């Protein structure tokens, strides 16, 4: 599983951390997330990041 990182903040969602305090498991590859959760810097949602290389 990749990284995503935020394009607008900076924010690195890291899928071996998940996201726990927003109910995103550790493990949750980026695209197994829900739709509807954000940036929890931002508050912009997922369609604001792109995958890391
Ligand atoms: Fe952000």
């Amino acid at each position: 599983m990749k990284k995503y990182t935020c394009t607008v903040c900076g924010y690195i969602y890291n899928p071996e951390d998940g996201d726990p305090d927003n109910g995103v498991n550790p493990g949750t590859d980026f695209k197994d997330i829900p739709d509807d959760w954000v940036c929890p810097l931002c508050g912009l949602g997922k369609d604001q990041f792109e995958e890391v290389e």
